[PDB]
């Protein structure tokens, strides 16, 4: 009806589909086609029927006799969630939210890598024209269903990804050090000899990684020399590491707008996806806070301000790069687990504060605004190294300070140092024991982005990333089948068996032996008399 | 099967600190620099005779864990190693390379004394850096005190 | 109703009672 | 015209909104106490007393406002002040 500017036909049902799932089902049927016509994708639509209808059994059959299982699985789960927040009935909502489909394709997946672990990982990536030719990643993606990654098979992959072509640790460093390639030849591997495999030594993520760790870590180490003594008044030369600093730091900003501008189909969307980042907006923020104090060289009488701009943007880049660090196998949930803590700590600081800010001023009038004031300041600052020096106190009572001093302190000391650290550990273990699993997926999630952005990273160092670039301004401004079925059918007959065993395990369930018996002895009884 | 234990390396090595210090009688110019040279193998001895505790019973179980626990502390303080120099960093220049750069080190070193000596910080704002000064000092005693002692734990019960 | 333990004390009486008539 | 006021009616009789005043209203009073126990607590001169009379006078306000809530919400004056 608001396309009008039964009522509805197929022609608002495909606009919602569009609508929900929006690259898995742009065009539909294609302002309407001959409805007697048969279908295409029958059980398709027979399965997004019995979704949209919430017919969970139903649609279960339906993929019974599907084709393309764990993709169609994934949209169904991610149109149930979509079918969440657009529920009246909270009964009905709940019931919707039991949707559990995620289960299914993990189930699905997990029973086919079970076996021909490559063709597993071939189907993962298989294109799917049913869902309009597209990536059960992406699907999973927007899904956004951190556990369709829990699989083992999902690291496996992101794995092989990871350590390059040459998959197969320090020897590895040592190896990234100089360029041996006769080393590759007894470390590992996987005229134009040479430079296809030096192509095969660059080409791989860690690789590229562990370069723009480099990088960074030698930018961080320079502009922190600059920022000691380069950070000089408005003499040329004083510019002149200060500018080769600044025009490489503008070179990092265009990197980063490449990294995060041309990876879609609406800008508005993109410039969303983009801002989703927490990392990325710390990159913003830290370019924000540079670009400030770049005006310190434009106002010499302001040079010294736009000087301790530029330390605070340093702080900004030095936190920035402890970032890397989660990506360790073991280090990951611990980061993890850090920045899940981060809000309730502020808070509990925030009392602290308080707290503090309560004792200093009982004591600091009630002892004895600059003077007067800094020396009461200094007191509690010095409240944290605990020097107490009573000493004024003691002499006033040479008094009936003295002892409420002593009990308000140790009180504070107790609630303090009790309270606001065992509540920690409280949720440090709530962190640790089921949300590690829950930060193993955000380890994991993150992993699956640090690799794709590696991968999406060039192939190229920062200094010709500007080359790269241009490269890429200049190419623009100058402007199988058998084997797919084959493997479906390998995927068909891996969900047939995957059904008829869990139905062979429901069968043998012992409370259904328990009513099996309990029917049969019934009627023997019944029968003897 | 004689360098498979890491014991026999430690012995190893220690008399290889011993042999390279025993140049000092050699070398009376270097007979300091050869002495401090045998006063790390000193300390590598030293250490190496704690190895004997683990035999008691109770003690036994703990030493291990404490060799247990050896790799990631390593990694933990190699990142607060790197937030103290951040802090320093932050602080030192912005406030005010050998006079100006041992007094920088000597704050950095107060740190975990947590003097504090920010005398010099008021007076300039009798101002700007204090604030910020103490929001990150803040910070930075929650993040570590917290998070790099209560994650050890999780491991210690692990 | 369905208690499994109701289950096994009203199978116990019917099986005692098939055994019983039985011989 | 009337549709103002009843909206704001309702954008008034909320439980949170009148904590939110009732925190700020504390927590300004608490920081004027604390500025007039810094310099106000001064000697008998009566240009003293005036900011120290200000906070008393609405000390004891806000002690009737505690009566209010407290003996007003009974059966006996017993149970009530139990
Ligand atoms: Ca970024
Ligand atoms: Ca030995």
């Amino acid at each position: 009806e608001e396309g009008r500017l039964p009522a509805f036909s197929l022609h608002e049902v495909s606009r919602v589909l569009k609508d929900f799932l929006h690259d898995a089902c742009r065009g539909f049927y294609q302002w309407l086609p001959d409805l007697s016509r048969k279908s295409e994708d029958p059980w398709r639509d027979l399965f997004l029927w019995a979704v949209l209808q919430n017919r969970y059994e139903m649609a279960t059959y339906f993929w019974a006799m599907g084709r393309e299982g764990v993709a169609a699985a994934l949209a169904a789960c991610k149109i149930i969630k979509e079918m969440s927040h657009l529920e009246k009935e909270a009964e009905v909502a709940r019931t919707m939210r039991e949707a559990k489909y995620e289960q299914l394709a993990l189930d699905l997946f997990s029973e086919c890598y079970s076996n021909s672990e490559d063709r597993a990982f071939a189907l993962l990536v298989r294109r799917n024209h049913s869902w309009s030719r597209t990536t059960c990643l992406h699907l999973a993606t927007e899904a956004d269903a951190k556990a369709f990654f829990a699989h083992d098979g999902v690291q496996a992959f992101l794995t092989k990804i990871w350590w390059g072509d040459m998959a197969t640790i320090l020897r590895l460093l040592g190896a990234f050090t100089c360029p041996a390639l006769i080393y590759t030849n007894l470390i590992s591997f996987s005229a134009a000899f040479l430079l296809t495999r030096w192509r095969k030594f660059w080409g791989a993520p860690v690789t590229v990684f562990l370069g723009n760790v480099v990088m960074y870590f030698a930018f961080l180490f320079l502009f922190s020399y600059v920022l000691l003594v380069d950070f000089r008044p408005p003499p040329q030369g004083p510019s002149g590491s200060e500018v080769t600093l600044y025009f490489w730091v503008f070179t990092l900003v265009l990197e980063e707008i490449r990294q995060g501008f041309f990876t879609d189909t609406r800008l508005v969307k993109k410039f969303t996806l983009y801002v989703e980042d927490n990392w990325n907006k710390c990159d913003m923020v830290a370019i924000f806070l540079f670009i400030v104090g770049v005006t310190c060289r434009m106002v010499p009488s302001v040079f010294e301000a736009g000087r301790t701009v530029l330390a605070i943007d340093f702080m900004v880049f030095t936190l920035r790069l402890i970032h890397i660090f989660a990506i360790h196998k073991q280090l990951g949930p611990k980061i993890i687990i850090v920045e899940r803590m981060m809000k309730d700590v502020f808070f509990f600081l925030f009392f602290l504060s308080v707290w503090l800010v309560a004792y200093g001023v009982t004591t600091q009038a009630l002892l004895h605004l600059e003077w007067i004031f800094r020396r009461v300041l200094y007191r509690p600052y010095l409240q944290i190294f605990g020097q107490i020096p009573l000493d004024e106190i003691d002499e006033a009572r040479v008094l009936y300070a003295n002892w409420l001093v002593i009990l308000l302190l140790v009180t504070f000391l107790l609630v303090t140092n009790v309270l606001l650290m065992n509540l920690l550990i409280a949720m440090f273990s709530y962190t640790f024991q089921v949300v590690q699993g829950n930060a193993d997926m955000f380890w994991k999630f993150q992993r699956y982005h640090l690799i794709v952005e590696y991968h999406g990273r060039p192939a190229l160092a920062p200094p010709f990333i500007l080359l790269s670039h241009l490269s890429l301004v200049l190419k623009q401004v100058f402007r199988p089948d058998p084997v797919d079925q084959k493997i479906i059918t390998w995927e068909t007959v891996q969900k047939e068996n995957f059904l008829s065993t869990m139905e062979k395990r429901r069968r043998d369930s012992e409370e259904e032996v328990l009513r099996k018996t309990a029917h049969r002895v019934d009627l023997i009884a019944k029968y003897i008399g």
